[PDB]
């Protein structure tokens, strides 16, 4: 029983992280088989993160320029290159720790855990989500840019997202490991702001199940509802638009609780409506929306 | 910017986490130089947890009896022992994957992360805190017993926790690596109950203080008090009570916000007489509790 935000362990990505200096910028990387894998920022000065144009800057540097340390350990770079907004630094030597890994650009209201790390040590482990607005809410400091996002299934680790930039309100903006950012950010110091936030529908509805599952059933009413009629309400509360899709995805917890899909969502509806009270679901006074339908599943079996 | 419950990273732990069998019984263990710890019930069937003599059904055992298997291989029983409600298994090979490490027994209101295993696998990590009544609120599941709870600083792994049972009212509660347990529970199958669960006063101070550094800063009030008074408050609303050592802990904070310890305490007096009013902290409505003084300096500097 219980339930909590619970991240993938982090060990088979702790082998990969190293530290890259390039100038007077260090910031963390990303080691797997003989690659390397940074934000490309890593090049720029204070100068250049106004508007930086990474082209030119990078053909003032040489392998020799960039340094890979992983440990104590230095990384000799036989190549290097520009995809998008990563650098890849080729080096001589295979990470002898890689995982079987895949790269993988995860979708708006999918999870995943997030090793922070500074000069290439890790410091910390935890679970966090696509915001559907392509921001993340983590906890990262100068430094911490070359953090990495994975989720692992079985032995393989699907790396899905690296930190590159702290937005003035707060909130984070990332690139996929080919260097393509989530959402409309560049790697650039100018005015970004990112859109509504929404809560993810389909989220708060497994982590009400999970509720259930676990004794806290007070929010259960004795209405229903329909899709249109629930999407009604979404909206005018800034949540994501439930789809049929949605409703599949739940199927497996709608099966083990005897809870119809659209009687949750009534509930839901009313918690919307009406608020807690002052109540609490799973120890929380909000409605947690970082917990996925296969994250719940997972956890109440493991 | 921003602020997670982070956990330590997991690697170093996940080294040593091994799969213990007992007859048909099997649950996590820790395997550390040449010793193989696991909660002592492993050796108990159904019937005996009832009221189990455990000396007496440690006498029926032999080391041939105790199957101990690291991943894909299996380790060589040389001795066994019992030291409170842990079992000591003697294996043959030393764990090349030992850290540096020690056992530590903390004091309620610490922190410490918890990798959750089952059949000597890791699942997930975690961040908790140590309940003043001496529980754990966590996510355990069958197999999970032999879960670990621990600290890391530098390269030094500080094991603190190990889960043994669940009780019935849904919280947990585990030993030391010495096999003492954290308050007066036993590994019986009987009628256990935790007590007054009380907030951590001094982590939802250390809270707040977060909060400032990050910009949340409505809370803040006009007002101040003093530790009798706050105390006063603090009681009605099942707080810890704070002690001198309390503030001088949260020092380093108040010296970095520029805010007394106890014109904080004259904003979380407010806070708990008025509360908070839809509004949220952090993004949390509720008065967090499981973050110490020392995690947030840990995070705010890292
Ligand atoms: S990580 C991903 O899947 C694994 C199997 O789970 C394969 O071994 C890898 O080659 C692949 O990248
Ligand atoms: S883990 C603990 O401290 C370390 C140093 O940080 C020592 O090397 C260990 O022997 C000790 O148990
Ligand atoms: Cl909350």
């Amino acid at each position: 029983s219980g339930f909590r935000k619970m991240a993938f362990p982090s060990g088979k990505v702790e082998g990969c992280m190293v530290q890259v200096t390039c100038g007077t910028t260090t910031l963390n990387g990303l080691w797997l088989d003989d690659v390397v894998y940074c934000p490309r920022h890593v090049i720029c000065t204070s100068e250049d993160m106004l508007n930086p144009n990474y082209e030119d800057l990078l053909i003032r540097k040489s392998n020799h320029n960039f340094l890979v340390q992983a440990g104590n350990v230095q990384l000799r770079v036989i190549g290097h290159s520009m995809q998008n907004c990563v650098l890849k630094l080729k080096v001589d030597t295979a990470n002898p720790k890689t995982p079987k890994y895949k790269f993988v650009r995860i979708q708006p209201g999918q999870t995943f855990s997030v090793l922070a790390c500074y000069n290439g040590s890790p410091s910390g482990v935890y679970q966090c989500a696509m915001r559907p607005n392509f921001t993340i809410k983590g906890s990262f400091l100068n430094g911490s840019c070359g953090s990495v996002g994975f989720n692992i299934d079985y032995d393989c680790v699907s790396f899905c997202y690296m930190h590159h930039m702290e937005l003035p309100t707060g909130v984070h903006a990332g690139t996929d490991l080919e260097g393509n950012f989530y959402g409309p950010f560049v790697d650039r110091q100018t005015a970004q702001a990112a859109g509504t936030d929404t809560t993810i529908t389909v989220n708060v509805l497994a982590w009400l199940y999970a509720a259930v599952i676990n004794g806290d059933r007070w929010f259960l009413n004795r209405f229903t509802t329909t899709l249109n009629d629930f999407n009604l309400v979404a909206m005018k509360y800034n949540y994501e638009p439930l789809t049929q899709d949605h409703v599949d995805i739940l199927g497996p917890l709608s099966a083990q609780t005897g809870i119809a899909v659209l009687d949750m969502c009534a509930s839901l509806k009313e918690l919307l409506q009406n608020g807690m009270n002052g109540r609490t679901i799973l120890g929380s006074a909000l409605l947690e929306d970082e917990f996925t339908p296969f994250d719940v599943v997972r956890q109440c079996s493991g």
